[PDB]
């Protein structure tokens, strides 16, 4: 199954900066969402949970489809409240009916990221809507509570190593669980891209407790948390050395993550050899604006 990348008729790097640019400046106007944490993290959330689904072995799933417009992606349980960034996004579309859905949704984690302080994150044009049909079926995003080795073999599904899993569940970062969405409860705001996770990780006290869901979580006294699959992280030696080295270099922090968050945003595309480079989007603030 091949999904060859086919530029939107005409378009180039100035048309995808604004849509970029209509993106960030309604994460600035929209700052109330999610007790002022704004849409940045459900953003990143929801450009992760459309590329998730991909399997490397048949090319089925992935961002190119732009699959989760159609119910049976948009009502899977393991995407409860990314309905908030689909909302958040109608407007873009609507604005912009030339860019293809998984653009759209891909553009605005690349958005969410850059405009929260993260990394530049390159991004490629040309993910075509493809029919309902192509929709994955639910249950190919991951657990959230289970251990390091189950962790390790679902990313390989994604194609992904030890260092671009534990680069890409920097994103953790971002935003917090919703008891009412995934079962997990956490009490942060943060919206801003560091590598806090991974100091966090290393350097609070995490006890194992249950959640008024039931489910086993790791908090801190400070009032952090961690899932089973985020501690994982430090349980498993591979992955705990790594953390190490996030923690301690934020720029290869910020590079690793920077190439994994574009691989798995581009997971199942074939790009022609004459295919456009990547775009780097300016941030508003780079641009003035
Ligand atoms: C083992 C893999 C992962 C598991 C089990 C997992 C699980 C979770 C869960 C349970 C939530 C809370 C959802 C809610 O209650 O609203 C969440 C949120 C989030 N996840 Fe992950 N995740 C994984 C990997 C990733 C990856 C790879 C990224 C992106 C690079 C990502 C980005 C985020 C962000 C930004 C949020 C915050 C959303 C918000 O504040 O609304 N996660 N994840
Ligand atoms: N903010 C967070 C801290 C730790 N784990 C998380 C897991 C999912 C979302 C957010 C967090």
């Amino acid at each position: 199954l091949v999904h060859v990348a086919s530029v939107e008729k005409g378009r180039s790097y100035e048309d995808f900066q604004k849509v970029y640019n209509a993106i960030a400046l309604k994460l600035r106007e929209d700052d109330e969402y999610d007790n002022y944490i704004g849409y940045g993290p459900v953003l990143v959330r929801l450009a992760w949970h459309i590329s998730g689904t991909w399997d490397k072995h048949d090319n089925t799933g992935g961002s190119y489809g732009g699959t989760y417009r159609f119910k049976k992606e948009f009502n899977d349980p393991s995407n409860a409240g990314l309905q908030n960034g689909f909302k958040f996004l109608e407007p873009i579309h609507k604005e912009f009916p030339w860019i293809s859905s998984g653009d759209l949704f891909s553009l605005g984690g690349v958005t969410a990221v850059q405009e929260m302080q993260g990394p530049k994150i390159p991004w490629r044009c040309g993910r075509v809507d493809t029919p309902e049909d192509t929709t994955p079926d639910n249950g190919r995003l991951p657990d959230a509570d289970k251990d390091a080795g189950y962790v390790r073999t679902f990313f390989q599904r994604l194609n992904m190593n030890d260092r671009e899993v534990v680069a890409l569940m920097g994103a953790h970062a971002l935003g917090k669980t919703h008891l009412k969405n995934s079962g997990y409860e956490g009490g942060g705001a943060n919206n801003v891209f560091t590598n806090e996770f991974y100091l966090n990780l290393l350097n609070e006290d995490w006890k194992l407790e249950k959640n008024d869901a039931n489910n086993e979580q790791w908090d801190s006294k400070s009032g952090y948390m961690m899932l089973p699959t985020d501690y994982s992280l430090i349980q498993d030696p591979k992955y705990l050395s790594i953390v190490k080295e996030y923690a301690n270099d934020q720029d290869k922090f910020f590079k690793d993550f920077s190439k994994a968050f574009e691989k798995l945003l581009e997971n199942g595309i074939t790009f022609p050899k004459d295919a456009p480079s990547p775009f780097i989007f300016k941030t508003l603030e780079e641009q003035g604006l």
